[PDB]
């Protein structure tokens, strides 16, 4: 039931999604090992992901969480990078999309920094890089990220499928060492995220 609608680059919605993608690149402590070396992206396409059944699954859960949290869903727009992006946009998020070994347990991980999600496009640790050249810093191959609507509800703050900590709907990984890193978030129910935008891009080689 999923259809993908291309956004025009002239569209304010394209421009705002692109700006969030570009403006949340940072340097990574691995020197680029997992995600490659770059300061910005070449955005090739931004598509709106439209699926009525998946949207209603999301809004149903969102209302549940809101009602458990003084009418506050605590909804964010966050990045997700994954080898399973095609399954996700067709079938929705589920336990198969969880990062089993993540530092906050087996859940589905989201980033404020697009460059954090970029590290997972080719797998954990960047896997073996792009399928064509086996290059985690490939500047040729097209990558995809999701920009997702995520319900956090009451989030457990960790200074840094399983179940959420009791009394909570998600976990927040607050960086405590790298002062430039933005937060990361984990949900333990696939129904708490909707993959709203599919972004196709290249990383760009610094000049
Ligand atoms: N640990 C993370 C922090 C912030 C964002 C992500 C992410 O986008 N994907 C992933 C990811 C996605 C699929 C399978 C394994 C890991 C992890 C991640
Ligand atoms: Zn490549």
């Amino acid at each position: 039931g999923t259809i993908l609608i291309d956004l025009s680059p002239d569209d304010k919605e394209f421009q705002s999604v692109e700006e969030e993608m570009q403006s949340t690149v940072r340097e990574h402590r691995d020197g680029g090992h997992a995600g490659g070396i770059f300061n910005r992206y070449n955005i090739l396409k931004i598509q709106k992901v439209c699926n009525k059944k998946l949207w209603e699954r999301y809004t149903h859960r969102r209302k549940e969480v809101s009602e458990e949290n003084h009418n506050h869903a605590n909804e964010r727009m966050l990045f997700h990078g994954s080898p399973f992006v095609n399954a996700i946009i067709h079938k929705g998020f589920d336990e198969r999309h969880a990062y089993i070994g993540g530092m906050f347990g087996a859940g589905i991980y989201f980033a404020e920094n697009s460059s954090k999600s970029n590290q997972y496009v080719y797998g954990i640790g960047g896997g073996t890089g792009c399928p064509v050249h086996k290059d985690r810093s490939c500047y040729i191959c097209h990558r995809q990220l999701l920009f997702c609507r995520v319900t956090l509800g009451k989030s457990f703050l960790q200074f840094s499928m399983a179940h959420s900590p009791p009394g909570h709907h998600s976990v927040t990984g607050r960086p405590s060492v790298n002062g430039l890193a933005l937060a990361e978030y984990v949900i333990y129910r696939g129904e708490q995220a909707y993959p709203e935008y599919l972004i196709t891009y290249q990383i760009m080689r610094p000049e």
